[PDB]
């Protein structure tokens, strides 16, 4: 319950995964209800490399979109790709550099509670957030568990301080 802002309003909303992968994450909620025994929280499914980021639009306009601490059921990192709505993470994933893609990256190691945030790329993505004001209808983005590793179980967390 740490107060990130001057004790004002705090709006922290987690972000969901691609619908297919989310099929394994939300299925997690059911895992705890039926046989949540060996059903680990992560997503033990071999998926290509695409997680969507879906969250209602926090249309506060007083929104302090600041933290994008994203995690995986395993200490590691994941890649964030900012593309247009003509690119679906479900039908596509981290595409080449021909598409507009500012690659921002977050790395969370629990054996090393250190987070490496590549912002120069996320700064360009800062401009992408303004475009959100044009997609103010919802939050949608592309993600990809680094093909070869298992973040196909990325449970993201966003801590913003609402003004």
């Amino acid at each position: 319950m740490a107060e990130d802002g001057p004790q004002k309003q705090q709006l922290d909303m987690p972000l969901v995964l691609d619908q297919d992968l989310t099929k394994q994450m939300r299925l997690r909620v059911e895992s705890l209800k039926q046989r949540g025994e060996k059903k680990q929280d992560g997503e033990k499914l071999l998926r290509p490399a695409e997680s969507v980021y879906r969250l209602d639009f926090i249309q506060q306009q007083k929104l302090q979109f600041d933290h994008w601490n994203v995690v995986l059921d395993k200490p590691g990192k994941v890649t964030i790709t900012g593309t247009s709505q003509n690119w679906t993470p479900d039908l596509t994933n981290l595409m080449t550099r021909q598409l507009l893609d500012p690659a921002a990256i977050f790395w969370r190691k629990e054996d090393s509670d250190a987070m490496d945030w590549n912002e120069a790329d996320a700064l360009e993505f800062g401009e992408r957030l303004s475009d959100l004001a044009k997609i103010r209808k919802v939050m949608y983005f592309l993600i990809t568990f680094g093909e070869g590793v298992e973040p196909a179980n990325l449970k993201a967390s966003v801590v913003f301080n609402q003004l």
